[PDB]
């Protein structure tokens, strides 16, 4: 498995500002042989399949069920909040070597089910934040979904 990461959402149309708040990851896969992991979360703002912004949170050295509660801000127009998708990706850090991909979640157009409901709930609450548990899925499949 990959695990599950909880993150919040908060759109402000009055100003046209998108907000993504990282909360915590759990059941994260072990990337270190017989050891722990160093998973962190990242956020990417894509336009119906077009990379626009890239963000990353702190790194929880040696762990698999760490907390974050980080607040990120984006600049998405009230007319784009529906055409954009916030992708929450969790990657494992490895000092020198490259960072392994634990998994990644996505919310927005291409999204569906609990993911689409969250993004929609966000727009429904253009003032109050929306937190929910997002189960990290295979990044490759995730990228395949965004691809039309
Ligand atoms: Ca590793
Ligand atoms: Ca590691």
């Amino acid at each position: 498995k990959l695990g599950d990461i909880c993150f919040s959402l908060r759109y402000v149309p009055t100003a046209g500002k998108l907000t993504v708040v990282i909360l915590e990851a759990k059941n994260l896969k072990k990337m270190d042989v017989g050891g722990l992991s160093d998973p962190y979360v990242k956020i990417h703002l894509m336009q119906n399949g077009k990379r626009l912004k890239k963000k990353k949170t702190t790194i929880k050295k040696n762990t698999l069920n760490p907390y974050y509660n980080e607040s990120f801000s984006f600049e998405v127009p009230f007319e784009q909040i529906q055409k954009v998708q916030v992708v929450v990706t969790v990657l494992d850090y490895d000092k020198i070597g490259k960072n392994d991909a634990i998994g990644k979640v996505f919310v927005g157009y291409n999204s569906t089910g609990a993911e689409l409901r969250h993004w929609s709930d966000m727009l429904a609450n253009p003032r109050r934040p929306i937190a929910q548990w997002h189960t990290l899925q295979v990044e490759e499949e995730v990228d395949a979904m965004l691809a039309v």
